[PDB]
């Protein structure tokens, strides 16, 4: 479990995990290892993700989050993974987003790194069962 009160917070990534990060923010300069890209600006309503879009990421419109954001991001496969996000939106209404690609990145070794998490949010990175300890260090 690696957690960081300053701003980012990385962690090796191993099959069969999952990634439950609640922070409170607008913004999430995430990078998954690095053969993955994903950057989740809420600020200005998209977000940018390169799973299997083909050539580069592909650009999604999102809804316009306040505050509390929880990404629940769970991994079980060479590259499969669910991302599923529900926080508060400006509707004043529960925003539950969902996504399901099989073919995206990495898994067994893949140090994503969470930026923008601020001094408060928290990194969950378990693998199913056991604890993966930067699976590497």
């Amino acid at each position: 479990k690696t957690e960081i009160h300053g701003d980012s917070t990385k962690a090796t990534l191993e099959e069969g995990q999952q990634l439950t990060l609640t922070f409170i923010s607008t913004k999430l300069d995430v990078a998954v290892g690095s053969c993955h890209s994903l950057v989740a600006n809420f600020l200005d309503g998209f977000l940018k993700f390169q799973t299997g879009s083909n050539s580069a990421f592909d650009v999604v419109e999102v809804e316009e989050p306040a505050g509390p954001a929880v990404l629940t991001i769970g991994l079980g496969h060479k590259g499969r993974l669910a991302v599923v996000l529900d926080y508060t939106r400006l509707n004043a209404a529960l925003g539950s987003a969902a996504y399901v690609v099989e073919d995206s990145g990495c898994s067994s070794s893949e140090e994503v790194s969470f930026q923008g998490v601020g001094s408060g949010a928290t990194l969950v990175v378990t693998t199913l069962g056991e604890s993966p300890t930067a699976v590497s260090a």
